[PDB]
């Protein structure tokens, strides 16, 4: 059972600027994205300092990114607090039409694209790169699901009964042909140190 929605007209549109402007320094999207994963990181950190029952689902507080060269993707693994399958549908728990709306104003205002991240939707920047991208999520109190979108106006969502996760979120970047560079041991290196060298929880880069 696979259920289609349609994105909020907000979101069309800013997925729609997202793929269509001309903007270079794409290489931001892996910032916004393992910032993200810090964001649910500490969610689960600061929920369990008065459950720590909430770490029955694992203790590890990590984020990982995982090459594939043969599948042309990069996925980026968290053990954050992971969404419900209701927020997955919400704009994947983001206040997307009022972040999406702050970030059109602030574009007009003086604004790039690599400021997406301060309004909220920074999720979005991984249409920079990838032509579809499949987000699954556990969050303690419901079940594994899969969310994906190769934008065009809609995502879909079905459980996921491949590999269960335990906790958290996994964010699966189908990558562009022209992005390949993504898949590259350096080129994720030199990324990680320039905008993400200060993240509070171990970053495992691995290899293939
Ligand atoms: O799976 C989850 N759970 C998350 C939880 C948070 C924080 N959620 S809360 O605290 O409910 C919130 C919502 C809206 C505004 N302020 C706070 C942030 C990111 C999360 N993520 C997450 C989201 C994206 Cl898009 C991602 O790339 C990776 C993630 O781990």
């Amino acid at each position: 059972e696979v259920e289609t929605f349609a994105f909020q007209a907000e979101i069309a549109q800013l997925m729609s600027l997202i793929i269509n402007t001309f903007y270079s320094n794409k290489e931001i999207f892996l910032r916004e994205l393992i910032s993200n994963s810090s964001d649910a990181l500490d969610k689960i950190r600061y929920e369990s300092l008065t459950d720590p029952s909430k770490l029955d689902s694992g203790k590890e507080l990590h984020i990982n990114l995982i090459p594939n060269k043969q599948d042309r993707t990069l996925t980026i693994v968290d053990t954050g607090i992971g969404m419900t399958k209701a927020d997955l549908i919400n704009n994947l728990g983001t206040i997307a039409k009022s972040g999406t709306k702050a970030f059109m104003e602030a574009l007009q205002a003086g604004a790039d694209i690599s400021m997406i991240g301060q309004f909220g939707v920074g999720f979005y920047s991984a249409y920079l790169v990838a032509e579809k991208v499949t987000v699954i999520t556990k969050h303690n109190d419901d079940e594994q699901y899969a969310w994906e979108s190769s934008a065009g106006g809609s995502f879909t969502v079905r459980t996921d009964t491949g590999e269960p996760m335990g906790r958290g979120t996994k964010v699966i970047l189908h990558l562009k042909e022209d992005q390949t560079e993504y898949l590259e041991e350096r080129r994720i290196k030199e990324i990680v140190k320039k905008h993400s060298q200060f993240i509070g929880y171990p970053i495992t880069l691995f290899v293939e």
